[PDB]
């Protein structure tokens, strides 16, 4: 079958906001700051929540002070409150709107 890639999308870039998927509800922005702070120092913390049910979307945005910290974070996984969470970079697929919002 057709399968096999040589050198995945690799482009030079500096520290950037990382999106976390598989986050619990109990865990909030304030809690995430303390948890993530364990790796070093939290530079940015945010938790996305729905408006239909009010329950967290299960994902949010976070940024570390050191690029090495954020990079090493995305490399390995982390168990928050016994829940499985993964850190990945935001792609075109998900483009959170801001300021100028049509509507």
């Amino acid at each position: 079958g057709s399968s096999g890639s040589s050198g995945v999308k690799r482009a030079v870039q500096k520290t950037s906001d990382l999106i976390v998927l598989g986050l619990p509800w109990k865990t909030t922005e304030q809690d995430l700051k303390e948890y993530f702070s364990t790796f070093g120092e939290v530079l940015m913390v945010q938790v996305k929540k729905d408006l239909k049910t009010g329950h967290s979307k299960g994902f949010g945005f976070v940024r570390f002070t050191e690029y090495e910290t954020q990079v090493k974070v995305m490399s390995q996984r982390h168990m928050i409150d016994g829940r499985w969470c993964d850190c990945k970079l935001p792609n075109s697929k998900q483009s959170q709107d801001s300021g100028p919002s049509s509507g």
